[PDB]
């Protein structure tokens, strides 16, 4: 499957043998980047004057004087054509030249070639990646990988700016960057140079940058630094910030000094953006007006991004049409998919969907952000690139499923069982979501009800559930050991044992489901009590990171599956044999009694208890944790401690309710007369 799809196709039903001898015509006055894939295609095929005619060029080569009507005239365009006489690969520009290239590569399977002629073009201008998310930045081998997929999906823009980079943003944004971190961003513009991208280095001042000559000379100083190293695109973000830098008119101001002393003096700078400090709809104020400050007063040269309705969203004709009058100039997409920096815990190896296939031309540019997994992202990249070049032919799920089989082709299916029940966000603030486990999920909610009353579950439902957690343990352990994509597969690794799990815990539950006689059950009972544990052990020594910390996996569908099959059928077996076994399906080593019913949680070296969206009103709530523990404060948010439970020793408190133990030894935790945090930190191991 070409992708992304050509603008327009014609497939005659007739193969092409790949040429052994053949004539290149024009591979001197071509695209250089270009003609160097056309050469890697073919190795062991002899050139001489005698053989297939192989055309390559740009509109305007003598080269391709014929075919200069057949040629596209939009930017990046490309006219290709395959018979049986002679190759045409012409460009519109060399860009469009080297785009022909790429598709020319699809075609070639078995060293034969289909017989087709198309027409192609983008129908957005500017199509990439903005790696502009929170969290540790992409490895610089990471990035040399991320160009070359560039290219091959002809994607023309990389915007860097990593929030994380002390020198993109405050406060050594001013500052240059080491020899070293310099070496390595010149080799990343070379790179991207050959691939056709973009290579836009952006610049984070707003937070702590003074409207004055001196940080104005700084902010042109560090781009004519970048210049230097071979940058060629910039750009300015004003995103997350408060203070005087929020100032639209100022912004402009800058800007615009940028675009006519910098921008327009060198003789070769392409792109030239802008974040604006209200970039979506929801947090634009009505009550002033900042949009329409920049509408007017920004040169219309530059761009300006915006990431829909909302901060994460998807970007509709409404929605685009509400922001482009107000900035009165196209809306530069920033698609805050699939980046993961407020829900660290998922990956994200969905589909990508949502947004508008008809509004192309309502728009100046399209950029994904990513996760900080730079391979796991190129699902969504690739699907992205396929969307911005051609929106109207655009298949979510066929692009979805082969992007995943580019991506890794000796283990596709397997891949792609696991991006199946890893895509959805979880709980959280932007109220974000997408979907999850969907081939599954009618037999897995049938099953539950059934199960749950006195009802009897489908026997057919029953198998699928069998099947799928079957083949998750298969997918797991083959991802594991996969060689083809070894830094795809460290990414994933903790996801992956977690996802494995989970399919074990699934199958030892779906036998307790059956029960047959009393000791099978209690072994199924034990081992998925064992289990638990393990996922917790992967929870608390897998992905430490500050704000979401863990591995969690199959989130949608599946875990309540299981969770809520398990603590019916103990609850069943409670009931027949008089017992009284535990029903919990997360396991926790502390103890909390008594807010009766909140699951306590453990983060890094914190203990603290599940919130509520209720409102709480001598009564008294008690922690005991697994061992005695040196604490370090409690923060409580709307108190005595002990060692045994004997002695309690009376700690004062003070918005938030702060609490120093000053390193006292702490078991238990107890509190006598809304719940929004009710946290126990301790000292870490
Ligand atoms: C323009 C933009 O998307 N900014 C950040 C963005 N976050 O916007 C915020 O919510 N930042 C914020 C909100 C309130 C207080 C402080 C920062 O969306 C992405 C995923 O969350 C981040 O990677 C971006 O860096
Ligand atoms: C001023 C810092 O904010 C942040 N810090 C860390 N992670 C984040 C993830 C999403 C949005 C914001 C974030």
């Amino acid at each position: 499957s070409l992708q992304p799809p050509p603008q327009q196709l014609i497939v005659q039903n007739k193969t092409i043998d790949l040429p052994a001898v053949y004539q290149l015509n024009g591979g001197e006055e071509a695209n250089p980047h270009a003609v160097k894939v056309l050469k890697e295609l073919l190795s062991g095929k002899q050139s001489s004057k005698k053989g297939m005619l192989i055309s390559i060029g740009e509109k305007g080569d003598k080269s391709v004087r014929k075919y200069s009507r057949q040629i596209p005239d939009h930017k990046e365009g490309y006219y290709l054509s395959v018979n049986e006489k002679e190759i045409v690969l012409a460009g519109n520009d060399e860009r469009g030249t080297y785009y022909a290239l790429q598709t020319f590569a699809q075609l070639l399977k078995d060293g034969k070639l289909p017989e087709v002629e198309i027409k192609d073009y983008p129908s957005v201008r500017y199509r990439g990646v903005v790696e502009g998310f929170y969290g540790t930045p992409w490895s610089h081998q990471a990035r040399l990988s991320q160009l070359k997929f560039y290219g091959k999906n002809k994607m023309n823009t990389y915007i860097y700016g990593p929030k994380d980079d002390p020198y993109h943003s405050a406060p050594n944004w001013r500052l240059p960057y080491p020899d070293k971190e310099a070496a390595q961003l010149q080799e990343l513009v070379a790179v991207a140079n050959e691939n056709e991208v973009d290579f836009v280095w952006a610049i984070h001042p707003g937070q702590d940058i003074k409207w004055n000559k001196e940080d104005r000379d700084l902010l042109l100083a560090k781009f004519e630094k970048m210049y230097q190293l071979g940058v060629r695109s910039f750009a300015v973000f004003f995103d997350d910030i408060s203070g005087e830098g929020t100032n639209p008119q100022k912004q402009a101001e800058l800007l615009n000094y940028i675009d006519e002393k910098f921008a327009q003096v060198k003789p070769d700078i392409n792109q030239l953006v802008m974040c604006p400090t209200e970039y979506n709809k929801s947090w634009s104020n009505p009550n002033g007006n900042y949009l329409t400050t920049l509408g007017d007063k920004l040169n219309p040269s530059i761009q300006i991004m915006w990431t829909g309705d909302r901060v994460i969203s998807d970007i509709t004709r409404d929605g685009i049409s509400w922001i482009n009058e107000r900035i009165k100039r196209p809306a530069y997409i920033w698609w805050n998919f699939p980046v993961s920096d407020y829900v660290r815990d998922h990956l994200l190896l969905g589909p990508v969907y949502g947004n508008d296939t008809t509004i192309a031309k309502e728009m100046s540019g399209f950029v994904t952000n990513p996760m900080e997994h730079a391979e796991s992202s190129k699902i969504a990249i690739y699907s992205v690139a396929s969307y911005a070049w051609n929106p109207a032919k655009y298949d979510t799920w066929q692009t979805w499923k082969d992007a995943i089989r580019t991506i890794l082709p000796s283990a596709a299916e397997e891949l792609e069982c696991f991006a199946m029940h890893n895509s959805d966000l979880g709980p959280n603030g932007h109220g974000y979501r997408r979907e999850e486990s969907m081939d599954i999920q009618p037999a897995a909610e049938r099953f539950l009800k059934a199960f749950k009353e006195g009802k009897n579950y489908d026997k057919a439902d029953f198998e699928t559930l069998q099947y799928t957690f079957e083949r998750m343990k298969e997918s797991a352990d083959i991802l594991l050991m996969n060689t083809e994509n070894k830094p795809l597969i460290v990414e994933i690794t903790p996801w992956v044992h977690q996802f494995k799990l989970t399919a074990e815990m699934g199958e030892e539950v779906l036998k307790m489901v059956e029960g047959r006689n009393e000791s099978y059950f209690l072994r199924k009972y034990n081992h998925v009590k064992a289990l638990q544990q393990q996922m917790f052990y992967i929870d608390q020594t897998s992905n430490q990171n500050p704000y979401q910390p863990g591995v969690k996996t199959a989130t949608r569908v599946i875990k309540p599956l299981i969770d809520r099959t398990f603590a019916t059928v103990v609850k069943f077996f409670n009931q027949k044999f008089n017992a009284h076994l535990d029903a919990t399906t997360d396991y926790m080593p502390h103890k909390m009694i008594s807010i009766k019913n909140l699951p306590l949680q453990v983060k890094a070296n914190r203990v603290l208890i599940s919130p509520a969206n209720e409102v709480v009103k001598g009564n008294s709530v008690e922690i005991e944790l697994d061992a005695i523990y040196p604490g370090e404060n409690i923060q409580i948010n709307f108190l005595e401690i002990s060692t045994d439970g004997k002695e309690w020793k009376t700690v004062d408190l003070k918005s938030r309710l702060s609490a120093g133990l000053q390193k006292a030894p702490v078991k238990f935790v107890r509190f006598t007369n809304y719940l929004r945090q009710f946290v126990l930190t301790i000292e870490k191991k």
